[PDB]
């Protein structure tokens, strides 16, 4: 019943543009919306985010996260490892690549979401959420070698899965970090389950 | 180590702006970023709230109450937690219970309220509080709940059992063109993984 009529370019950078979207509301009334898009998409989605489950025998299972300075936020954020999918790369392959670059861990694919939206009231940005397990007992994950690209500066933060939400709250309380909403969503459901 | 040097406006809409952000990298080198911000944030501790609404009813499995709306940025229908912006002077908890009632009809009870968490920190400064609310579906207030959508809001309510949320979401994605929100998907995945 609702649909896009036209999109007016307002402003286009190298990485992001702003559009004025005209759409038909269900009553038959034309309306406008200010919409953001990335200029980099081809792809199933803009990006992947990786849920990396680090499994070591006789240890708690951990979720591997990354801490980085995020210029739009003006501060440091705690996030699932993540990056954009390369032209002609699959979401799975992007997940394992990003995970290795950002963490040095080598992982195995467990499952892969459909494209999911990041902030659909503002942008068209989408990602695949990719669950990956990491055999922390294998020699290739003993001393994980992180290969950052140009301009990535990533700290790795592993947190036990069974206390994830309490551990994150503690970091926010002590370290003036912002937690990512998808990380927080996942942590909450771990507590809310059953 | 890293910090913001300057923020130059590139383009300002009614609702959204684009900025050229200059910052210092941890090598001591100046770099830039293209940053999105909303124009509507005043003294709120965040832009908005998203509500995790746990519908509880005697001799029913708990349901997660979700909303389906057309999102102009996305050009299509999206399934999301009930959400909206925090009005000036409004508490995150008040915004949550208000938005929940407006979008679903349900009158909730506060359970917990997150710190401000980032929506897409590689792109925007946008933040929310994630507010968990329980709905006493045995109360007569919540028996045959009617939305009170504001102007240009057109919302369908979808309640899904917590104990099968991921499959039930997958089944809706299989049946029509719609996108699940990444925070919803993350929360459903944790429910499976716990
Ligand atoms: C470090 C390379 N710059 C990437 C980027 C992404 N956006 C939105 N602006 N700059
Ligand atoms: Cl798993
Ligand atoms: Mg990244
Ligand atoms: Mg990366
Ligand atoms: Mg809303
Ligand atoms: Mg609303």
């Amino acid at each position: 019943k609702q649909y896009i009529i036209s999109e007016e370019l307002i402003s286009e950078g190298k990485w992001v543009k702003l559009e004025k979207t005209t759409y038909m509301d269900p009553t038959g009334k034309t309306r406008t919306w200010e919409s953001v898009k990335r200029t980099t998409r081809k792809q199933t989605a803009d990006g992947v985010a990786v849920i990396p489950v680090l499994q070591r025998t006789l240890h708690y299972e951990c979720i591997v996260l990354v801490k980085q300075f995020r210029p739009p936020m003006g501060g440091y954020c705690i996030e699932f490892p993540a990056g954009l999918i390369d032209d002609g790369e699959t979401p799975e392959a992007a997940a394992l690549r990003e995970l290795e670059e950002e963490t040095g861990y080598k992982g195995d694919i467990a499952e892969c979401s459909p494209a999911v939206c990041m902030d659909p009231g503002l942008s068209n940005c989408t990602i695949h959420i990719v669950t990956v397990t990491i055999n922390g007992d294998d020699a290739e994950n003993a001393r994980p070698k992180p290969k950052p690209g140009d301009g990535e500066f990533v700290e790795v933060i592993s947190l036990p899965k069974n206390d994830l939400l309490q551990r994150l709250d503690a970091l926010v309380a002590e370290e003036h970090l912002t937690v990512d909403a998808r990380v927080y969503s996942y942590a909450l459901a771990l507590k809310h389950a059953n």
